[PDB]
């Protein structure tokens, strides 16, 4: 019901002090071109970007050849009857030495992620779906979150086809949680853009080339629960079941029209995609970078203007500031702490003592319940401040 963080079970507790540039999580180093000394460096200061460490993989994704069966037109192969099979679920290091030595011997796999951004800062990877022409695997990242590096063996091999769907922020999860990298990426959704088809999303190739109706009733969902529902392990089972068959129909299209290359280099770039803490994100944004975005409220006075009085914007940015503190203290999501609403409502009414900040006619969150004293006296300075100055 309330489902115990799973944070406090990791094996390496997390940070976000924010001391330093990003860390590649990466130990080994395999389908290498460039050693792993020649990666764990820097890159100091310059006006576009400050001093970071640069992507592991950067230089095998430019130059390690693509295998050439995905530049010919092959016989498509249809995805496995769903009931002839029953997803395989992997929480083990047993059974996931057992995946990966099942995966060494394809030429390609669909590969999808779930991810939980309410109850952590950063955020966390849920889980990992993997499917084969033969079986889907579905992952738990929470507990093998760091044993899941050896899989790089497979997903950095340019020998197999790694499919994946819109995965600019899954070359960014996968880094950031389990130090994984892709080289051999196909992104089918550059795919249908690329051959211009009327719609580019996941859902819309499901429908069209599996009969498959999708239901939006899980990109809200709390991946961190175990067990999986059954309603849920379907979901997730079907996000790669299905994609190597559209790969195929889409692979051939690309040939049958030229325009295959351009895809693989939209691919490349959507791998070579780093992770960077935004204390460290380069000056100009880029999609070469990604920095956590701000999923509330414009940064200080917010343009949801809750008719957010002049003299009160110093109150609204040191709610924020202390928001995002306590966020990072207690690795949660700024919404959990306090939601922008709420943090409005303290400034719209401006409560000066406990009974006022727990009583918001809006009503209040555990954090703001706990911090009543601190944020009726942070609103009162703000006040004093105010018929003082001028
Ligand atoms: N519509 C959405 N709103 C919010 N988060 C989403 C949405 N779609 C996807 N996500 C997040 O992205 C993860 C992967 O979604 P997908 O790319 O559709 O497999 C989810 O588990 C969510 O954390
Ligand atoms: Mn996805
Ligand atoms: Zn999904």
């Amino acid at each position: 019901g309330m489902v115990e963080k799973p944070q406090l079970k990791f094996k390496s507790p997390i940070d976000n002090s924010e001391s330093h540039p990003f860390i590649p999580l990466l130990k080994e180093k395999p389908n290498a071109l460039k050693p792993l000394s020649e990666s764990l460096r820097l890159v100091d200061d310059d006006e576009n970007n400050p001093s970071h460490y640069p992507h592991p993989y950067e230089y095998e994704i430019d130059h390690q050849e693509y295998s050439p069966e995905i530049l010919q037109i092959r016989e498509e192969i249809p995805s496995k009857s769903w009931d002839d099979s029953v997803p395989i679920w992997v929480d083990t290091s047993t059974e996931l030495e057992s995946m990966l030595e099942d995966l060494k011997n394809t030429k390609e796999i669909a590969v999808d992620l779930e991810h939980h951004d309410y109850r952590s800062y950063y955020g966390i990877v849920c889980l990992m779906q993997i499917s084969t022409r033969e079986r889907d695997y579905l992952v738990d990242t929470l507990k093998l979150r760091e044993n899941l590096h050896i899989l790089n063996e497979v997903f950095t091999n340019p020998s197999i086809v790694k499919v994946f769907h819109g995965a600019f922020m899954d070359i960014i999860w996968l880094q950031r949680d389990l130090g994984l990298y892709v080289v051999g990426l196909f992104d089918t959704y550059h795919a249908s853009k690329a051959i211009g088809l009327p719609r580019h999303s996941l859902a819309y190739l499901l429908e069209n080339f599996a009969n498959f109706k999708t239901s939006k009733k899980y990109q809200l969902a709390d991946w961190r629960i175990r067990p999986l529902s059954k309603p849920m392990t379907a979901a997730a089972r079907a996000d790669t079941h299905f994609l190597l068959n559209i790969y195929d129909q889409l692979r051939n299209k690309l040939i049958e029209s030229n325009k295959l290359a351009g895809v693989l280099y939209e691919s490349r770039n959507v791998a070579k995609r780093r992770f960077e803490y935004s204390k460290y994100r380069p000056l100009t944004p880029s999609s070469e970078v990604y920095s956590p975005i701000e999923k509330e409220s414009p940064w200080k006075i917010l343009m949801y203007q809750y008719n957010i009085p002049p003299e009160r914007e110093v109150l609204v940015r040191e709610l924020y500031q202390w928001r995002d503190l306590i966020a990072r203290r207690d690795d949660e999501s700024p919404r959990f702490v306090m939601p922008n609403q709420l943090l409005a409502a303290l400034v719209a009414y401006t409560p000066t003592d406990v009974i006022g900040v727990v009583s918001l006619t809006n009503g209040v969150t555990e954090h703001v319940r706990q911090n009543a004293k601190l944020l009726a006296n942070l609103i009162r300075d703000a006040l004093r401040n105010i018929k003082n100055t001028n």
